[PDB]
Order: structure tokens, then sequence, then C-alpha cells
């Protein structure tokens, strides 16, 4: 049928994937202390006056899990990557001749705090706005008529089906990441 539950499908809908795509965005990007080329990603390199990232100008791989080595090819992306990384980084890159080589401080005790404390209050963060979207959309079945069986019902189901969507997400999220957080 067609009622209020398409508001709150839309707006539950709205919310959560907003949530879930920003928050996975801090964690796929954050600063992890490992040599990774995903926390990056987006080494937007200026090139004559364009801003683009290095998927057709150079290649970054990791050669010893604790380095992350950055080549352009053209000496244009050179400059540009130097300034770009190092923002992303927040470290000092060295480039020889035609090669970027990063290597960060080993990821110690105390490192590996820095992150995961970090991570720590993302998962709490995305809790807040997925019991935000049930606890919203469900005022708006109670305000509709002031009750609504047959809305509250499907609109649960809906709120449900959209929340266990964060709950897995989320969970999946932390899991993956711990292996590699704590794979030191």
């Amino acid at each position: 049928m067609i009622k209020e539950l398409e508001d709150i499908f839309k707006e539950a809908e709205k919310d959560m994937k907003k949530a879930v795509e920003y928050y996975k965005n801090e964690i796929a990007g954050l600063r992890t202390s490992r040599a990774s080329t995903a926390l990056v990603e987006e080494i937007k390199v200026e090139y004559y006056g364009s801003k683009v990232p290095i998927k057709q100008l150079g290649t970054i791989s990791v050669p010893e899990h604790n380095q992350i080595v950055i080549q352009v090819w053209d000496q244009n992306a050179v400059p540009a990557i130097e300034k770009a990384i190092r923002e992303e980084l927040n470290l000092n890159p060295t480039v020889q001749g035609n090669v970027i080589r990063v290597t960060l401080p080993p990821l110690t005790e105390e490192r590996r705090r820095e992150l995961v404390r970090l991570l720590h209050k993302i998962t709490e963060e995305a809790r807040v706005r997925v019991r935000n979207v049930r606890r919203e959309a469900k005022e708006m079945i109670e305000e509709l008529e002031g009750i609504s069986e047959d809305e509250k019902k499907r609109a649960l189901e809906r709120l449900q089906k959209l929340t266990d969507k964060y709950i897995d997400e989320i969970n999946k999220l932390m899991e993956a990441k711990e292996k590699e957080i704590m794979s030191v």
C-alpha cells in the first residue's frame, strides 16, 4: 500500500545509507600506521591545473608491508603527490629519481592504541546514528494518527531490515580491521 510508510523508508534509507557510507569512508582512509595503499587511494595530484588521483599517472605498491612506494611515471605528478601524500599520510616521504619510498615508524604498542582507539570512537558513533534511525522512524509511525498497527508492523520490519544492515555492516568493518590492526 501507499501510506506514511514510504516516507519512513525514504527517511530511514537516506539516513542509514549516508551514515554507513561516510562511516566506512573514515575507516577506509583513516591514518593507519600500516603501509597500506588503501588509506590513501585519493592521492589527488595536480596536472597542469587538473586535480586527479594517481590511477593513470603512476603506481603504488607495498614492498615490505611496513613501507609504501609511489612511482610517478611523469615528472609533473612527482611534486604534487609529495605534498599530497604528506598531507594524508602525515609523514616524510623520500623521492629518488622517479620513485617515492615511504616508511612509517613501526606501529608499536602505543601506535596500535592510536588507531584502535580512533576506530573505537567511530564504531560507537555508528551505533548512535542507527538507534536514532529506528527511534526517529518509529516516532513517525506513532505520530501518524497517534497509533498505527499496520504501519508500525510494516515500518518496524522495514526499519529493522535496514538497521540490521548497519549492525552487520559495522561489526564486519571492525572485525576485519582488527585482524589488520592487531596483525602486528
